[PDB]
């Protein structure tokens, strides 16, 4: 539409990802490859607020961004992921989320949002873009037969509503997570997805800050595939552009001029999965198209790097209480450490296999 949140702003580069990348690059022994790895610290990524413990760092990023903008004569933009629902990741086998429905989860979640809002409010010269709750509402389209999801449905809706309503009060531009082409882009899932997201948009007052949807977060699909990946058989929407161009008009018919952002951080290498359901540390992934508003689609505000490549998706150690057997499949890089922790060998392949090259 008219207002692309990124235009006119410089993105604040994550200091954390920068530190992870610098440490990683020092261990890469080929000098050229090390140089290209180090340059990844200059590529903007999203900061995941996956626990309350991340909020102090958010405040520092906002303050640092404010100062950097004043020094350079720029307006700065901080990119965050809201990722702390109670009973998080209801259809996964395992979850790291700190809150549970049964232990005051949604009061705890609303406190988490309030702490984030209180930080954002202090730095009104800094713009914030938030992805709202990966791996949440998409479950309410396809996974209500999963009892943890059925029992979490009202909490997921209430908590996402609280996040939208309260982050809008401090002017945050928001994209709700909407899975990917192989989740919600199946033709038959489009209408129930549109109905759900529209409901949610109407429940939070149609705020103009609720810009649309984020897709492919932490996944590996192409934005525009040269040929369909064999895992996509049966689904005409074999890449994110097909998904978005099929879903967006449904949202528009309700009067929501929804726009989209698409993760491409681990999309440089296609045709690397045995099945579309395989999501954990997919082996041979490469860094994909770097973030840009030059998306080549009417519906897409930006290509983004939401999941920071190199941070693990989940452990392959079946003795962990957080084990997920997805992470031991033939297409999952192994052995793999706990989710979120650095996976050095995986990062070096992301660098080596980047497409376009670094």
């Amino acid at each position: 539409s008219a207002n692309n949140p990124w235009t006119g702003f410089q993105i604040f580069l994550s200091p954390y990802y920068a530190n992870e990348v610098a440490a990683a690059a020092k261990q890469i022994t080929d000098p050229t490859l090390s140089s290209k790895a180090a340059s990844v610290a200059n590529i903007p990524t999203f900061t995941w607020l996956d626990s309350v413990a991340k909020i102090p760092d958010l405040g520092t990023y906002l303050a640092s961004a404010s100062a950097l903008g004043k020094s350079t004569g720029t307006k700065q933009l901080v990119q965050i992921v809201i990722y702390d629902l109670p009973d998080r990741d209801c259809a996964a086998k395992a979850s790291n989320g700190e809150f549970s429905i049964a232990n005051n989860g949604q009061a705890n979640y609303e406190n988490y949002i309030d702490q984030i809002v209180a930080q954002i409010q202090q730095f009104p010269d800094v713009r914030v873009v938030a992805v709202i709750e990966p791996d949440s509402l998409a479950n309410l389209v396809t996974n209500l037969n999963v009892q943890k999801c059925a029992n979490a449905k009202t909490t997921y809706l209430a908590c996402v509503n609280y996040a939208l309503t309260n982050l809008a009060k401090v002017g945050v531009y928001m994209y709700m997570d909407a899975g990917h082409a192989g989740w919600l882009g199946w033709p038959a899932n489009l209408s129930p997805a549109a109905q759900l997201f529209t409901q949610v948009w109407q429940n939070a007052g149609k705020s103009p800050f609720i810009k649309g949807l984020a897709t492919n977060v932490a996944n590996y699909n192409a934005l525009q595939a040269a040929s369909p990946d064999p895992i996509t058989q049966g689904n005409p929407n074999y890449d994110e552009i097909h998904y978005i161009n099929a879903l967006a008009p449904l949202l528009q018919q309700a009067g929501w001029d929804a726009t989209f952002i698409v993760d491409q951080g681990r999309s440089g290498v296609q045709n690397i999965r045995q099945q579309w359901g395989d999501w954990c540390n997919i082996k041979g992934a490469g860094f994909g198209t770097r973030p840009t508003t030059n998306t080549g689609s009417q519906f897409i505000d930006s290509i983004v790097w939401v999941k920071p490549g190199g941070e693990c998706d989940g452990t392959s150690n079946s003795s962990s209480p957080r084990y997920d057997s997805t992470c031991s499949l033939p297409d999952a890089a192994q052995p793999a450490p706990e989710a979120g922790t650095w996976f050095q060998a995986y990062f070096q392949t992301l660098v080596s296999a980047a497409n376009p090259p670094l």
